[PDB]
């Protein structure tokens, strides 16, 4: 960052150049230049180099529980006079404790996009459409290709007959009941993968090759956002957008997005980032500018709102949104992505069954796991890892200082060892069984708190897994002669 200029990061799938047209009328009315950025990964680099992170980060609401708890994000206080002018749902997406932590632009939703042309009438149930596959493989075109690598896309098929990501009840989430590993989640899953083993799509299906085949006519449906319908309107291919397939007679429930603005907490132009997306971004003509290049589903401002729901392809989106629930914006949604994402990739490959996979991505899930310990005895805490995925790396085990502190190195593999406070821990890595154990003997209350075992390369380092250490009282702390009759 630089004091006087606004950096921006928006992802490669967004109205990159549209936002960049409103960066340009900022600065001609003010002078101040506006940078727009597209990096891959940039929620995963956000957290690393915020340092030199840009002034605004744009991402969907989900991960910015996340930021906002490792102290990454500005609090924002708009008036209320400018709170009224966007929807009271799309507020609901960015408070975090009770405070604003970034700006709502756009309500998303995935729906099933399909060509006319091939298919006049799409299916309503994802049950139909191996038969569906077979009649349109007789003619040289598929049923069905979308983005199989992110979960993101499978997850309406996932949560119909009943898969969750956390419990919700009265405004809260429970941590500690997910629902990844269900009869609902397993059959949703068993249903994808039995696609895939039928030959009525492949597992190596990625957006780039889903997109290119929908837009070039080969494939009658693929499932997307918003930000997919103007690369079709340029294909020429008659295309509508509608409802998801229901599956065991249940609606397809997409995980609804807020398409969000964080402002960076060490940013010098707060204000300056302030004025460009009150004053210019969230403008009727600002979202216009945007959803020209890449459409940007239901926004959150009402003045605009009002006249975008009346594109079907809008109402469509609104009508699958309703049909599923908004993402958590809490911190332990990322975890929750990522044992979905690798249940999803293990299943599809047939490297796990399926109930392999969401049996570790229900463990998995779950940001923190608990390892609990007797006071002045030893505690042997394990981290389970892909032997295969982090093949050749070093390991560690580090201790979390506070909630937005930096995580400490304790141990390495090749100090393996380390005394410290009358105890010790000592880290042993078996490599070709994929499992790092770490033996804290001498386990004491000033033992208890959050660590990682993490895979190292390079200058990076992988979580493997978040430990909460538990210290129960030594039964002879309390050593007394108890009530008797
Ligand atoms: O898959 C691992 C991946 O998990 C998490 O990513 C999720 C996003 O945080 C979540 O918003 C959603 O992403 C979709 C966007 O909302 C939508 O606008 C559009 O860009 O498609 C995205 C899906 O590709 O879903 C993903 C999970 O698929 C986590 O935050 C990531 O760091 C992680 O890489
Ligand atoms: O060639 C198979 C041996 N290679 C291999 C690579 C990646 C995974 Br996942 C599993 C196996």
């Amino acid at each position: 960052t630089e004091e006087g200029k606004l950096v921006i990061w928006i992802n490669g799938d967004k109205g990159y150049n549209g936002l960049a047209e409103v960066g340009k009328k900022f600065e001609k009315d003010t002078g101040i230049k506006v940078t727009v950025e597209h990096p891959d990964k940039l929620e995963e680099k956000f957290p690393q180099v915020a340092g030199d992170g840009p002034d605004i980060i744009f991402w969907a609401h989900d991960r910015f529980g996340g930021y906002a708890q490792s102290g990454l994000l500005a609090e924002i206080t708009p008036a209320a006079a400018f709170q009224d002018k966007l929807y009271p749902f799309t507020w609901d997406a960015v408070r975090y404790n009770g405070k604003l932590i970034a700006y709502p632009i756009a309500v998303e939703a995935l729906s099933l996009i399909y060509n006319k042309d091939l298919l006049p009438n799409p299916p309503k149930t994802w049950e139909e459409i191996p038969a569906l596959d077979k009649e349109l493989k007789a003619k040289g075109k598929s049923a069905l290709m979308f983005n199989l690598q992110e979960p993101y896309f499978t997850w309406p098929l996932i949560a119909a007959d009943g898969g969750y990501a956390f419990k919700y009840a009265a405004g809260k989430y429970d941590i500690k009941d997910v629902g990844v590993d269900n009869a609902g989640a397993k059959a949703g899953l068993t249903f994808l993968v039995d696609l895939i083993k039928n030959k009525h799509m492949n597992a190596d299906t990625d957006y780039s090759i889903a997109e290119h085949a929908f837009n070039h006519g080969e494939t009658a449906m693929t499932i997307n956002g918003p930000w997919a319908w103007s690369n079709i309107d340029t294909s020429a291919v008659n295309y509508g957008v509608t409802v998801l397939p229901t599956f065991k007679g249940q609606p397809s429930k997409p995980f609804v997005g807020v398409l969000s603005a964080g402002i960076n907490a060490a940013s010098p132009n707060k204000e300056l980032a302030k004025e460009f997306l009150e004053n210019y971004l969230l403008t009727d003509e600002g979202l216009e500018a945007v959803n020209k290049d890449k459409p940007l589903g239901a926004v959150a401002l009402k003045s605009y709102e009002e006249e975008l729901v009346k594109d079907p392809r809008v109402a469509a989106t609104m009508e699958n949104a309703q049909k599923g629930e908004i993402m958590p914006n809490i911190p332990q949604m990322s975890a929750f992505w990522y044992a979905v994402r690798t249940a999803v990739i293990n299943a599809a490959s047939g490297r796990q069954t399926v109930d392999a996979a969401l049996a570790a991505a229900q463990t998995n899930a779950h940001d923190t796991t608990v390892f609990q310990g007797v006071a002045g005895q030893s505690l042997q805490v394990s981290c389970p890892y892909d032997s295969m995925k982090h093949w050749g790396r070093r390991k560690a085990w580090c201790r979390q200082l506070g909630e937005k502190g930096p995580c400490q190195r304790v141990v390495s593999t090749h100090l393996s060892f380390l005394r410290r406070w009358n105890g010790s821990t000592a880290i042993t890595d078996d490599t070709l069984g994929g499992t790092l154990t770490i033996t804290l003997r001498n386990l004491q209350p000033h033992d208890a708190g959050l660590y990682q075992c993490q895979s190292l390369h390079g200058s990076e380092a992988d979580t493997l897994r978040k430990v909460l250490v538990e210290v129960l009282a030594d039964p002879l702390d309390h050593h007394h002669h108890h009530h008797h009759h």
